[PDB]
DNA sequence: GACCACGGCGCC
DNA sequence: AAATGGCGCCGTGGTC
């Protein structure tokens, strides 16, 4: 392209090199833009950016949480990236998709921003005709990178001192359990080595393998394996207890507070918008879709979670969410009459697991009877049922049987998706974005039902993908309307930073939006809580 | 120093 | 570990 003095016209795309990838901490090293066979390329970066109307272009985003850090309002709008991934989400990186759509991912922002415009021109074509993912990327995609651009740039407030002083809590009772492990072991090792830890204990001491690893078929010291071996040897528990305590310090209590931001005091991640195979966004640098919240010292790390002075949490969880999207995806009319009736089908299930009444069962119970009714749901098998509910065989494999028989028309509605996805080549969800699905002919069982496991399970975990950033993308305007923030996406759930005057106010029409968000055939529900701290708000 | 695969495990 | 699905980060062991 014929170089051209900056600024550019409106319309141009953007190129820009970071020195680092996440973009609250990057040095924006260059920045040019291209358009109508000119690339512009800015002397002065920084100062560059209040020419930009808009950041078009590859990982648009990116770019807009810079600007947005340095105060200027600059937001996201076209970017390839978000088209490709429409199109076939194993589309993730730039790299990919420019190899795959025209051109080749380098490291100086002239060439990125003309692969940015080329991209950009192959990619909308391919579109053409593509009515619903063409919906799904004005209507959603597009706006919501806007959005997830704000709340990178706003982060949230973490209670720093308090997590230190875990930390040396913490400590104390690791050396206690290490010592322990040690003496029952009869000598020292490196207890975080599972490679040192597998002879200890299957070589060393007398216990039994259970189970090996997938790669390289070593003796498994995974917990569910120790759990299995809780009888056999005093030693287990307390590698249990080490293994806990050392993963919340390791992953959670010690790294933390070293990334709070200088400049704004807060903690901020990243939104990947094109990083899973079912729509769903993950968290990263650092990962906040995994804080930690089962176990006490978790509801404590949870608990440095908190709204600004002046403010508090709100926090927002739609009601067995997969669940109700199965009703609508499958047309069961028992499943659907089930919600109309506002009964709890996790609640139900832990009733029924632990042995006790509806009203006896504690959010903990409730919580492990989720992982069995989407297990079932996803095709677990009745052994592992068995195995993780200590229960005899034959209980659970008839547990699956009831599970599926009292709700005839889902194990239709799998069998028509796995057909349809052996046609086509891939599954859709509701609003009609897919995951190509090549394995489904696999010739190899396992393999063949591995894939089958991954199809009809993207079409409900995606829908409610979809759901959500569509009720993000309606509710984030109102927000700022009310001067409320939107912090954090959970996958299901949003946590928001409301000024206390505000908050109860900012909850009811959060919950309304989210709930009247798209209309299936079942009452959407969404539980709210309103707190100082994000533990406090999710009860 | 940086990458990597691996086993493992935090969340949804 | 096992015929649930979807993620990212940890330390280890290893390479470069
Ligand atoms: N906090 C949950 C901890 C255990 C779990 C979980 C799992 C959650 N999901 C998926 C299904 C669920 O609808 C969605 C939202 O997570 P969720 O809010 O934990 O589950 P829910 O909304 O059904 O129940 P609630 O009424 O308490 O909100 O994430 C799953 N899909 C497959 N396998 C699993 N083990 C899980
Ligand atoms: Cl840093
Ligand atoms: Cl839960
Ligand atoms: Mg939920
Ligand atoms: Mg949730
Ligand atoms: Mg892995």
């Amino acid at each position: 392209l014929e170089e051209a003095p900056w600024p550019p016209p409106e319309g141009a795309f953007v190129g820009f090199v970071l020195s680092r990838k996440e973009p609250m901490w990057a040095d924006l090293l260059a920045l040019a833009a291209a358009r109508g066979g000119r690339v512009h390329r800015a002397p002065e970066p920084y100062k560059a950016l209040r020419d930009l109307k808009e950041a078009r272009g590859l990982l648009a985003k990116d770019l807009s949480v810079l600007a947005l850090r340095e105060g200027l309002g600059l937001p996201p709008g076209d970017d390839p990236m978000l088209l490709a991934y429409l199109l076939d989400p194993s589309n993730t990186t730039p790299e990919g998709v420019a190899r795959r759509y025209g051109g080749e991912w380098t490291e100086e922002a002239g060439e990125r921003a003309a692969l940015s415009e080329r991209l950009f021109a192959n990619l909308w074509g391919r579109l053409e005709g593509e009515e619903r993912l063409l919906w799904l990327y004005r209507e959603v995609e597009r706006p919501l990178s806007a959005v997830l651009a704000h709340m990178e740039a706003t982060g949230v407030r973490l209670d720093v001192a308090y997590l230190r002083a875990l930390s040396l809590e913490v400590a104390e009772e690791i050396a206690r359990l290490e010592a322990e492990v040690f003496r029952l072991a009869g000598h020292p090792f490196n207890l975080n080595s599972r490679d040192q830890l597998e002879r200890v204990l299957f070589d060393e001491l007398g216990l039994p393998a259970i189970g090996k690893t997938e790669k390289t078929g070593k003796r498994s010291t995974s917990a569910a394996v120790l759990e299995a071996l809780r009888e056999a040897h005093p030693i287990v528990e307390k590698i249990l207890q080490y293994r806990e305590l050392t993963k919340l310090k390791s992953t959670y209590i010690d790294p933390l507070p070293d990334l709070i931001h200088p400049r704004t005091g807060r903690l901020h991640t990243r939104f990947n918008q094109t990083a899973t195979a079912t729509g769903r966004l993950s968290s990263s640098d650092p990962n906040l879709q995994n804080i930690p919240v089962r176990t006490p010292l978790g509801q404590r790390i949870r608990r440095a979670f908190i709204a600004e002075e002046g403010w508090l949490l709100v926090a927002l969880d739609y009601s067995q969410i997969e669940l109700r999207v199965l009703a609508h995806l499958s047309g069961d009319e028992n499943l659907i009459r089930v919600f109309q009736e506002g009964r709890d089908i996790h609640t139900e299930t832990a009733s029924w697991m632990f042995g006790v009444p509806r009203e006896a069962v504690d959010p903990l119970m409730r919580r492990a009877a989720k992982t069995i009714n989407f297990g079932v749901l996803y095709g677990m098998s009745a052994h592992r049922l068995s195995q993780e509910l200590a229960i005899p065989y034959e209980e659970a494999q008839a547990f699956i049987e009831r599970y599926f028989q009292s709700f005839p028309k889902v194990r239709a509605w799998i069998e028509k998706t796995l057909e349809e996805g052996r046609r086509r080549g891939y599954v859709e969800t509701l609003f009609g974005r897919r995951r190509y699905v090549p394995d489904l002919e696999a010739r190899v069982k396992s393999v063949r039902e591995a894939a089958e496991r991954m199809a009809f399970n993207m079409p409900v975990q995606g829908t409610a993908a979809d759901l959500m950033k569509l009720a993000m993308v309606k509710l984030f305007p109102r927000l700022e309307e009310m001067g409320a923030r939107m912090l954090l996406q959970v996958h299901d759930e949003l946590v928001l930073e409301a000024p206390k005057e505000r908050a109860e106010a900012v909850a009811r029409l959060a919950k309304e939006v989210m709930e009247g968000v798209y209309p299936l055939a079942v009452p959407l529900e969404v539980e709210v809580g309103i707190g100082e701290d994000w533990l406090s708000a999710k009860e």
